DNA sequence: GTAGATCATGGAATATATCT
């Protein structure tokens, strides 16, 4: 069907950050079709067509629910409070690297508490060479990434905005 | 009712005789 969202690497207006975000979209949708191969498991019956340098999106019904499902599935938080990005393969990533990436992302992206609410400081004593070093980190509860869908879509029409967004 | 100012909210070589 017609693309409500069209994205190409060859577009002139894009910058480097837009391209790396495009790659992030590509990998998270790859991991989603690995997790949800079938159409009706995908919220809002989203359908993505992926090429070497193009990502293509169609869905059914109102946009708000579709992007809400996409965002909620994309960014998640495990029980330990660490970041859970489906684009990266968390299964074969150990807990130390998970702590590394979570600490990095709160230290560079979520640098401000106006965008995220943190949990309790969770300390775990991981065992290396008969040494239980206590890894101490601040767990999270919510962040603006999980709820950017409200800003992305119009409030009244529950559809994507047709103007520039601050 | 809205725009500007304020406040919260952060993680842990010479002389001499001679010729003319």
């Amino acid at each position: 069907t017609q693309p409500k969202i069209s994205l190409s690497l060859h577009a002139a207006d894009t910058t480097i950050m837009h391209r790396v975000g495009m790659t992030g979209l590509y990998m998270t949708l790859k991991r989603l079709e690995k997790q949800y191969p079938l159409s009706r498991q995908r919220g809002g019956h989203i359908s993505w067509f992926l090429t070497a340098d193009t990502i293509e999106l169609f869905w059914e019904g109102s946009d708000f629910i579709a992007l809400s499902w996409l965002i909620n599935e994309s960014f998640q938080l495990d029980d330990t409070g660490l970041i859970h990005l489906v684009g990266l393969d968390n299964d074969r990533i150990d807990l130390r690297q998970k702590i590394h990436i979570h600490e990095g992302i709160c230290g560079v992206f979520l640098r401000l508490n106006k965008f995220y609410q943190a949990g309790e400081i969770i300390n775990t004593e991981l065992r290396f060479e008969e040494k239980q070093v206590e890894y101490q980190y601040k767990s999270l509860t919510w962040y603006a990434h999980q709820t950017f869908a409200e800003k992305l879509c119009e409030a009244d029409t529950q559809q994507l905005r047709h103007d520039y967004i601050q």
